[PDB]
């Protein structure tokens, strides 16, 4: 099964559950940041995602009048030890609600046992490189007297807290030349930036139809759906599957669809339901053929690896066996590996297939939207997921308990204001 670690944001770095982390791209810059190992591989780390943005973009800050632009911020957000201590219980919460259920423990068992490849692109063939960003971070091993010293360490997924506006979660990988290990099999780091208080809202559901319109009605997001979807990101990414920039322009906007503007194939696959049926076949089968060339290269280049220069401390047949496990792949009596159709098919599926929005919500109760094919809406404040009185592990917000388990009343606007805000 998997370990959910617990901790509080003051607890002591012990070099090991709680560490202070120099994330992927700040690498050789000798900044660290207080990481805790939620789980093997997977750490969060409590702080405003900052890459690539200024220090002005994280407060266009309005107030006196003000209601929307899509868009939110919070130049305070995380601004103290004690918010760092909510968000870090918090996602732990989500974490166990995720857990919960087999398919959610599944999803997450695959996460960790998804270790990136030794090297990427630019590695030889012939060898096992783990100085990259993509395949290591380094820990702060010295003391906090300066001096820095430190250990690389092998990582899965990093999750921050949000970047200047709230309401963009978004799963990120990395890119070098602008090719992405996490896109061309190797598979790599992976990083998110996720808001668990702002939760979106929508209304394109009931796909019902014969009565007029196809019902209506407002419901919010549950945060550990919203969760998983990224977490179906991360996953696609560590096996170097995710979907390489590759938009679908919709051919008739069908029942389910609220809106008609395109969506990124990565995207479609993700949310599942029936998204994927909107993508043709002619594509849908280049994706596929896709992935295959890629392991053929992983499956060549592990025929072919026999040695990490980076390093001398590495058993290459030991590290050679669990990819050989990650991706599949058959070993014969030369001691050389394979593809095996049957067996990387049933990978594929599941990579692809097993894990999706739809599905997942299906299988928690968990009201969501009808397609990825939906307008964006202002999101809400969720007061305090802290309270079991509002949002459990078992149910969420659709509380047997409180009278809210039917209907997902839990997820009404109209029936459960007592749970959200409106922000602003
Ligand atoms: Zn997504």
């Amino acid at each position: 099964p998997v370990t959910i670690n617990n901790f509080n944001y003051n607890d002591p770095i012990d070099n090991n559950n709680i560490i202070m982390m120099e994330p992927p791209f700040a690498r050789g810059t000798g900044r660290y940041y207080k990481a805790f190992k939620i789980t093997d591989r997977i750490w969060i780390i409590p702080e405003r995602y900052t890459f690539g943005y200024k220090p002005e973009d994280f407060n266009k800050s309005s107030g006196i009048f003000n209601r929307d632009v899509c868009e939110y911020y919070d130049p305070d957000y995380l601004n103290t030890n004690d918010k760092k201590n909510i968000f870090l219980q918090t996602m732990i919460k989500l974490f166990n609600r995720i857990k919960s259920k087999p398919l959610g423990e599944k999803l997450l068992e695959m996460i960790i046992n998804g270790i990136p490849y030794l090297g990427d692109r630019r590695v030889p063939l012939e060898e096992f490189n783990t100085n990259i960003a993509s395949v290591t971070v380094n820990k702060l091993i010295s003391n906090p007297g300066e001096v820095e010293r430190k250990k690389g360490i092998f990582a899965n997924l990093i999750i921050f807290g949000p970047g200047p506006v709230l309401n963009e979660n978004e799963t990120i990988d990395i890119g070098i030349q602008n090719h992405f290990a996490s896109r061309e099999g190797f598979g790599g780091i992976m990083q998110m930036k996720f808001c668990p208080e702002y939760v979106s809202v929508f209304n394109n559901v009931q796909e019902n139809k014969g009565a007029s319109i196809f019902n209506r009605r407002g419901y919010f997001s549950d945060p550990a759906l919203i969760l998983m979807h990224e977490l179906i990101h991360v996953l696609h990414g560590l096996y170097g599957i995710k979907v390489d920039d590759l938009p679908i322009v919709p051919n008739e906007k069908k029942f389910f669809m609220q809106s008609t503007d395109a969506i990124q194939a990565e995207e479609l696959y993700t949310f599942g339901g029936q998204d994927p049926s909107i993508i043709t076949p002619s594509t849908d089968k280049s994706i596929y053929d896709k992935v295959l060339q890629n392991f053929r290269g992983i499956v060549d280049r592990l025929n072919k690896v026999l040695v990490c220069i980076s390093d001398p401390n590495i058993n290459i047949n030991i590290y050679k066996n669990k990819f050989k496990d990650k991706y599949k792949f058959v070993e014969d009596s030369e001691g050389k590996y394979s593809i095996d159709v049957e067996s990387f098919d049933k990978l594929y599926k599941s990579l692809m297939f097993g894990f999706t929005e739809t599905n997942i919500a299906e299988n928690y109760k968990i009201k969501t939207r009808a397609s990825y094919f939906s307008d964006s809406l202002p999101p809400v404040k969720i007061k305090n997921l802290l309270d079991n009185e509002i949002y459990t592990i078992e149910e969420g917000f659709n509380i047997s308990d409180k009278d809210m388990e039917k209907e997902y009343r839990g997820q009404n606007k109209a029936i459960n204001k007592q749970a959200y805000e409106e922000i602003s």
